[PDB]
């Protein structure tokens, strides 16, 4: 179940966030903690491709080694708040699972700057959802969360101390694949 109306960043700079580059998830928190593993790896690219707002996603479970990529088309609800479809793809963009009615996530950028961000997402698969999921993002895969995004976590009335770090999982990412997928 999702329960939060996440508030987007005041003055959110959409072209800076959606610039074609990669974001690494360094820390996460699901308000339904059992919905996701305690160890995980995730990253995304976000950009405009031929006029359309897109994201490319990567998930990796560093223990089970379950791996998947996705390509998403985002529609605008308000500044900083989006509804995204997704298709499951291999790392090269070939479709494994097509865009499907009812398979979507919401995406809210609560905070962003040059190097970091805080997002909220509520994933839906049919009548199932994966809970309220917060993620601290960084442009550098190995950077510890700085005071700007940690203060943003507090300003959302969360505690950064309760987030789970991804940093000890030997996460290895394919940035070329993510940037290419934005076009698929």
């Amino acid at each position: 179940a999702c329960t939060k109306n996440a508030i987007a960043q005041t003055g959110f700079n959409k072209d800076k966030y959606f610039n074609g580059d990669v974001w690494y998830v360094t820390d996460y928190l699901d308000l339904e903690p059992d919905d996701v593993p305690k160890r995980y790896c995730a990253a995304l690219a976000a950009g405009t491709a031929s006029g359309k707002l897109k994201e490319a996603l990567y998930h990796y479970d560093p223990k089970t080694q379950d791996t998947f990529y996705d390509v998403s088309e985002l529609q605008v609800e308000s500044l900083g708040k989006y509804t995204a479809n997704f298709k499951k793809v291999d790392k090269n963009g070939n479709v494994k699972v097509a865009v499907t009615a009812g398979n979507y996530y919401t995406f809210t950028v609560m905070y962003a700057d040059d190097s970091s961000a805080l997002i909220h997402t509520c994933l839906h698969k049919g009548n199932k959802d994966l809970g309220d999921l917060y993620a601290v993002l960084n442009r550098n895969k190995d950077a510890a969360a700085g005071d700007k995004v940690k203060s943003a976590v507090s300003a959302a009335t969360l505690e950064f101390s309760k987030f789970i770090s991804t940093k000890e999982n030997n996460c290895a990412y394919d940035n070329d694949s993510l940037k290419s997928l934005l076009t698929k």
